[PDB]
């Protein structure tokens, strides 16, 4: 609510304290000026309209806009004795929840407004919106949208309503439930996640499904492929050390060579040890030093040495080590380049990465393919589903 308040200044000021400004912003999450306290017997106290927490929108009939804290203090002191204040009595989450509700309950469902809200809010902001929606309607927002939406738009929106660890845990469960294991989706998640992401995934997975992620992996996988996936999911890769171990970079490169191209067969345990335990910056230098010894680089060496799920997992792993944004750019390109769309891949990347490194993915994509990721999404998808993806993309080029 907005009310205009007229006060008369006395020798002790207008009678209230202010906080905020462009140089604060950590006290209010924006640049606005807010009333924090009302001094008793001051002008604002006897008037009774000004409240603690009000946002000062206007003073003497000028909209406060991008003011430093001292600039607002100078504005309140030079306003004269008769001052008019246009005030405003997460309120953002409460508003977004109400509009989503009216959108869901609009005849035919306002899918546009739902997308415009949820795809243009951060993940934490979406959690707040979910809290306010359930308090107001006594119904779960995802459940409501699951009935309201359909098709690929439902998949996107429902994915966005999960925390990052919940979404990754649910996609990992989906890739193993039943008899057919989706190795591509399992490999994509396990290979591309950081130690911090995986430690939280292992925690959330246990809470959601009452079973350790490692145990579901052991059930649905076998062979060296099982060993590589169990190793990566532990999320205890060496953290980036302060020193570059050149001796170890060269020896690791020699060990990868001797384990594969140089011999008949492959010492797969040796490959798993090096590529899961060493830090990522160390392994990037290892893969370059490997080119000094081998006529084929690490990816070509993998194609020549192993096959099937093991090959696919190693190829995805080396790409993520070498260049994670380029990895997702290529997977995005693969999901869209030919007939139809691999929507499950396209959606999972856009949901999971839009708030992590979507600018780097778009940069790599545009430089490699000459057209923006935006463009490719535009061509391959349609409708509010397309609009959702384009918002997660963030912009053209
Ligand atoms: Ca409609
Ligand atoms: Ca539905
Ligand atoms: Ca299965
Ligand atoms: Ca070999
Ligand atoms: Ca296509």
């Amino acid at each position: 609510t907005e009310e205009e308040i007229n006060l008369t200044r006395g020798p002790s000021g207008l009678g209230f304290n202010i906080v905020g400004g462009t140089d604060q912003q950590y006290v209010s999450n924006d640049s606005g000026i807010y009333v924090s306290r009302i001094k008793e017997n001051g002008a604002a106290a006897l008037d009774g309209r000004l409240q603690e927490g009000d946002k000062i929108l206007s003073v003497n009939g000028q909209d406060l806009k991008n003011l430093l804290h001292q600039d607002a203090v100078d504005l309140f002191r030079n306003a004269g004795y008769a001052v008019s204040l246009r005030v405003q009595h997460n309120f953002d989450a409460e508003r977004d929840a109400l509009n989503i509700e009216t959108a869901i309950k609009t005849k035919g469902v306002d899918e546009v407004t739902i997308v415009n809200i949820l795809t243009n809010r951060s993940n934490e902001q979406r959690q707040d919106i979910a809290f306010a929606y359930q308090r107001r309607t006594k119904k779960e927002l995802a459940s409501a949208l699951k009935s309201a939406l359909s098709g690929h738009l439902e998949t996107v929106i429902l994915g966005l309503l999960k925390t990052p660890a919940q979404y990754d845990a649910s996609e990992l469960k989906a890739s193993m439930k039943g008899l057919g294991t989706d190795e591509d989706s399992l490999i994509e998640i396990i290979c591309s996640r950081t130690n911090q992401e995986l430690q939280e995934i292992n925690r959330v997975y246990k809470e959601m499904y009452k079973t350790d992620l490692e145990k579901d992996i052991i059930s649905d996988t076998s062979g060296d492929f099982r060993k590589l996936m169990v190793a990566l999911a532990k999320g205890r890769r060496a953290e980036d050390g302060s020193v570059i171990d050149y001796e170890l970079i060269d020896q690791d490169a020699r060990d990868l060579y001797d384990a594969g191209v140089k011999r008949k067969g492959t010492d797969v345990p040796k490959w798993i040890s090096i590529m899961t335990e060493r830090s990522v910056p160390h392994l990037q230098k290892v893969f370059d030093r490997y080119k000094s010894y081998s006529p084929y680089d690490m990816l070509e060496s993998i194609r020549k040495e192993v096959k099937g799920d093991l090959e696919n997992a190693f190829l995805n792993l080396v790409q993520c080590i070498q260049n994670k944004p380029l990895y997702f750019a290529d997977r995005l390109y693969d999901s869209m380049k030919g007939k139809g769309t691999r929507d499950k891949v396209l959606i999972r990347i856009m949901v999971s990465r839009s708030e992590v490194d979507m600018l780097k993915i778009r940069s790599e994509f545009k430089r490699k393919y000459g057209k923006s990721l935006y463009y490719y999404i535009q061509q391959d998808t349609k409708g509010d589903y397309q609009k959702a993806l384009l918002y997660l993309c963030g912009g053209d080029d």
